[PDB]
């Protein structure tokens, strides 16, 4: 049992709701928060954007110290950071930026960052700004993610069409 509230059950480990994944942080206070990250976790818009001001910047400044000591991700790759007031950790997750030319495969191995944690609240990879059909990124969410994942999408007209059209 846990305290994630609301969500519907689409699979046996895949649950989704409407709902800004700021606020939906803030209440539950989950072991891992998801970002929608770049490879330099630059967290100017998007998921990234909100979740970083929702820290009052805490998440950039600590971002920028990770990259000058390590470099940039890999486009499928992922670093676990602080939660910061949001979560325990958060999971920086690099989806393929369509905007950016990257290779659509890309998606699986992003989502397989997931499996290294047993619960996460999380958005759709590579969805929003990232340019990616929000359909098929559920899709594989749902065929690659074996560990037990909460999805919230901000867009109430998004949330039902994935709803709607999901197999
Ligand atoms: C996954 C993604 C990647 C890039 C850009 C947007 C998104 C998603 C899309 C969706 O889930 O609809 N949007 C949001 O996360 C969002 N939108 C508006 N206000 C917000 N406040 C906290 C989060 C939030």
């Amino acid at each position: 049992v846990n305290s994630f509230s609301g969500y519907l059950k689409l699979t046996d480990n895949v649950y989704i709701k409407n709902a800004d994944i700021v606020e939906e942080a803030k209440k539950v206070k989950p072991t891992v928060v998801v970002n929608a990250a770049n490879v330099y976790l630059k967290h100017g818009g998007g998921v990234a954007g909100a979740l970083n001001k929702a820290t009052n910047n805490a998440m950039q400044v600590e971002s920028d110290d990770y990259i000058a000591t390590n470099g940039p991700l890999k486009v499928g790759g992922s670093c676990v950071l602080s939660g910061h007031n949001l979560a325990k950790h958060c999971l920086h997750v690099v989806g393929p930026n369509v905007n950016k030319g990257e290779d659509i495969q890309l998606l699986k191995s992003a989502y397989e960052n997931f499996n290294q944690h047993e619960v996460l609240l999380a958005p759709l990879l590579s969805a929003g700004i990232f340019g990616a059909d929000p359909i098929h990124s559920l899709r594989v969410c749902v065929d690659t993610v074996r560990t037990n994942v909460y999805l919230a999408v901000f867009d109430k007209n998004l949330y039902d069409k994935l709803v709607s059209s999901f197999l």
